[PDB]
């Protein structure tokens, strides 16, 4: 068995909105949970950040995770900006609420529970259980059974 819980994560849409959905395989305990959803109306990005949220909200425990995925708006918000609205109460400079702070939010109650190292991989260059991913991704796109709430043309 595995000392590490191993993640892999993406998201497709096929509009700006427009149906789009995600791909999660997470390796806990001695299984491989696969996670899958189409939502109708959403964007790339919110599909992204659902992939990671699914798949950690699995860790009943907490856990030493490695997530990979080769998503930049999430590795972006991780890398850049999450630091900042934690200090700015979750607002932009104008002081509005942030885009998809209702998503980031969310992964932040999520990663704050485990020890979490993140790999960044390059679409091209992804290992077997991202290209599954992207798959699983694009066939829920196809077929969207789920609204995605928190989606607002506005913020």
């Amino acid at each position: 068995m595995l000392k590490q819980v191993e993640i892999f994560t993406n998201g497709s849409c096929l509009g700006n909105p427009g149906p789009g959905g995600y791909g999660a395989i997470l390796r806990y305990r001695g299984r491989e949970k696969t996670f899958s959803a189409g939502y109708t109306r959403t964007t790339n990005n919110r599909m992204e950040l659902m992939a990671a949220i699914v798949a950690l909200e699995a860790l009943k425990e907490h856990c030493e995770v490695i997530l990979s995925t080769d998503s930049q708006y999430v590795r972006q918000g991780i890398t850049q900006w999450i630091h900042n609205w934690k200090k700015r109460g979750w607002k932009t400079a104008d002081k509005k609420p942030v885009k998809n702070v209702d998503l980031w939010q969310r992964l932040d109650a999520a990663l704050g529970q485990h020890q979490i190292k993140w790999e960044w991989v390059k679409g091209h260059a992804g290992h077997p259980e991202n290209e599954r991913c992207d798959e699983l991704a694009r066939a829920a796109a196809m077929n969207p059974t789920l609204e995605d709430t928190g989606y607002q043309v506005e913020v």
